């Protein structure tokens, strides 16, 4: 019965693969952002910063994709894999590479994917300058991933967390849309680990149901 | 004993009031940037980003501000004031108002610090429109919440202290906190607390 708004979008995608990987039940609520009903009251009610997703759950109101990855993770700590790890220190892992996404990571793919996917949305000329600087920054980004994914299986240690999960959604448009799958294959760590986190069932089952 | 890199900068500052409000003994070890030390590969080794704070807690390392803010609050739970909450839907509106601060309050006070307080006229116009939107909703929030994660204080309202303290300060904008009721009375609030007084009296500048 818990329920999330805006299943099409990516960064609702990082709590549908981990409520998937977690095999809660829930259903979705679509959210149309080309005619902005997320800048209406309906959802304004929900999210007040007008953005998805946002999940409703029984008496329970959170929104955030990475604090809704963080809240399934907890609920429901007891069955599927540990996504926040075993102990107190692998957790810190966890909330560290989960950082590391958002503040770091994430920004510049965001760049790459609202002017090259949603050009439009952006508006005429596109910023290519932009465009170049943010390339060159998550590039960065992949090197030091590359070394540190040279020495550790996943992001947090030896298991998969939340903080490899939530590299899912916009790596996924990288990959493919963005069309520059280079930056992943030409790291040879990070494309290892890239195909072992993206063909996990969870995140196959997230696409199948939730694209287009 | 735990240690902190970088205190003089405004980022740390999240993980020294955390450390502070819980109790916890540490000691800090300067950052040169002026040189370059954080470029350097000793610093690199702690954080292969070559940012502030790094974190070292025995045989432990740890980076990401928040990240250490969450692990401290985790580790020393039991002792101080429960900055997690009581509950996992409580602490689940601290993890909220923590990527909120993190995502979207942040990176446009962020741009008014580097612009105002370390050299674009242009994208200061912008960037305090920007954060003027987050805080009016912030002060309707505010006003049927007593604290952002409900009614006590957490680490996602102490995540706010450092860049708001430059805001309010140094950058030359406190209108933007004081002009709104239910905001400036919860910076008033948690401003005031002792551990940010004393975090402040030790590491400021
Ligand atoms: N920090 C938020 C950001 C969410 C966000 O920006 N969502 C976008 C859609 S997507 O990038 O995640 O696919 C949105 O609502 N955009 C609408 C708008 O800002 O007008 C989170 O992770 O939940
Ligand atoms: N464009 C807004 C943000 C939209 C966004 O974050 N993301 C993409 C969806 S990625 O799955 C987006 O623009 N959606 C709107 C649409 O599809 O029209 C802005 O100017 O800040
Ligand atoms: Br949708
Ligand atoms: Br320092």
């Amino acid at each position: 019965v818990l329920k999330v708004y805006g299943p099409h979008f990516a960064s609702p995608k990082r709590a549908l693969v981990t409520l998937i990987e977690k095999g809660v039940a829930f259903e979705t609520i679509p959210v149309d952002l080309m005619k902005g009903e997320h800048k209406q009251p309906a959802y304004l009610a929900l999210q007040p910063f007008g953005t998805v997703p946002a999940v409703v759950d029984g008496d329970y109101k959170i929104f955030e994709s990475r604090a809704v990855m963080r809240y399934v993770a907890e609920k429901y700590r007891s069955q599927g894999p540990d996504l926040l790890g075993k102990t107190v220190e692998d957790r810190g892992q966890v909330e560290q590479w989960l950082d590391v996404e958002a503040t770091t990571y994430h920004p510049p793919l965001l760049n790459l994917t609202l002017h090259i996917m949603f050009a439009s949305v952006m508006g005429f000329p596109s910023d290519e300058k932009l465009i170049k600087e943010s390339e060159e920054k998550l590039a960065g980004v992949l090197d030091v991933y590359e070394a540190h994914l040279s020495k550790s299986k996943y992001l947090a240690g030896d298991f998969v967390s939340l903080a490899d999960l939530a590299h899912l959604p916009f790596t996924d448009y990288l990959v493919g849309p963005i069309g520059k799958a280079y930056m992943i294959k030409d790291r040879k760590h990070v494309s290892a680990w890239w195909d072992d986190i993206s063909s996990r069932p969870a995140w196959k089952e997230t696409v199948a149901k939730y694209s287009f």
